[PDB]
């Protein structure tokens, strides 16, 4: 009955303020701290959007991208400080819906996943 996002991102404190501040907004939130486990969370739940560190243990959250779009249309927002076009391209590209550089401002995020998921059935 709720919308539920999954987080995958290593730093700790960031993860557990993105949480806090999804959830409230009415999203139930889980949240992945290695990117082998947030891979295997994602393709083992249902999501409606996931979102997705770069630089992860284990796996690079952009190959966690390329593994998801083999399986699944679910949204996907990176969030980065890699801030170069090449890199903005390259998410993209790879099947991300959106591309936010860290560090960002908890109301842009908000406003970009209700963009997101405005288009979803
Ligand atoms: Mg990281």
């Amino acid at each position: 009955h709720h919308t539920q996002i999954l987080i995958v991102e290593d730093e700790q404190n960031l993860a557990r303020f993105l949480e806090l501040e999804l959830t409230h907004e009415n999203y139930n939130v889980d949240t992945e701290y290695d990117g082998q486990d947030g891979l295997d969370k994602a393709l083992s739940h249902y999501y409606d959007l996931i979102i997705l560190d770069l630089m992860l243990p284990s796996i690079n959250g952009l190959e966690i991208c390329r593994k998801i779009r083999q399986q699944q249309s679910t949204p996907i927002i990176i969030i980065t400080a890699k801030s170069d076009t090449y890199d903005k391209v390259a998410g993209l590209d790879y099947g991300a819906d959106d591309y936010i550089v860290k560090p960002f401002d908890i109301e842009e995020l908000l406003a970009r996943i209700r963009a997101i998921l405005r288009r979803q059935p």
